[PDB]
């Protein structure tokens, strides 16, 4: 019996779309900082659930462990960053991951044009989009307490989609699945991941574990 799923498509805010095009169609060295940006997001989300659970300990019913997992998959060429942080509601996804303007976007594009290192992306308030330095497509699966599990996805080009996720349930948190570009497969290698975590993500505040398939 055929299943029916609803999909909603959203336009990125105009300057966010411009930034994504810049990131994708311009050569930048030092792309490895994408992972720092994603781990920083996870750490921030872990702080949020940690503090919320001081007010309401039942907010940890959906899982007490506060941690980050990194999962390279050489078979399907994906690198996944999973956290057990606060997650995002549907409204959070739509608002926070593309539709609302960020005040630093224009300044950042000017900085890049003038030769700034791509590592400055976080300072300008748009760190997530560093994912597109290495990924041709990004899928974000997320589960916030008191809301359903959702999947956000974009291959850039000006829009993203959101749908209720009918895949494997997560208790609470977010998974960012990077479908790596063919020339960026170094980020599936355990040595390289270890190197960049050590270099850029030394003060995370939560355990991080790298899972490596035999
Ligand atoms: N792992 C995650 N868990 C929960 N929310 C996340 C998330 N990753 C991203 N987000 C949401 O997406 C927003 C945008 O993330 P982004 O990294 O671009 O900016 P930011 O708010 O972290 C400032 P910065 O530029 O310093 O990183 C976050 O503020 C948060 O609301
Ligand atoms: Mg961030």
């Amino acid at each position: 019996p055929m299943e029916e799923e609803e999909v909603e498509t959203f336009a990125f805010q105009a300057e966010i779309a411009q930034l994504m095009s810049l990131i994708i169609n311009t050569f930048y060295s030092n792309k490895e900082i994408f992972l720092r940006e994603l781990i920083s997001n996870s750490s921030d989300a872990l702080d949020k659930i940690r503090y919320e659970s001081l007010t309401d300990p039942s907010k940890l019913d959906s899982g007490k462990e506060l941690h980050i997992n990194l999962i390279p998959n050489k078979q399907d060429r994906t690198l996944t960053i999973v956290d057990t942080g606060i997650g995002m509601t549907k409204a959070d996804l739509i608002n926070n991951l593309g539709t609302i303007a960020k005040s630093g976007t224009k300044a950042f594009m000017e900085a890049l044009q003038a030769g700034a290192d791509i590592s400055m992306i976080g300072q300008f308030g748009v760190g997530f989009y560093s994912a597109y330095l290495v990924a041709e497509k990004v899928t974000v699966i997320t589960k916030h307490n008191d809301d359903e599990q959702y999947a956000w996805e974009s291959s850039a080009g000006g829009s993203f989609t959101v749908r209720t996720d009918t895949g494997e349930p997560m208790g609470r948190g977010t998974k960012v699945i990077l479908h790596l570009k063919e020339d960026q497969t170094e980020y599936l290698e355990e040595r390289r991941i270890k190197e960049i975590v050590k270099k850029h993500s030394q003060f995370i505040g939560y355990p991080i574990t790298l899972f490596v398939e035999k």
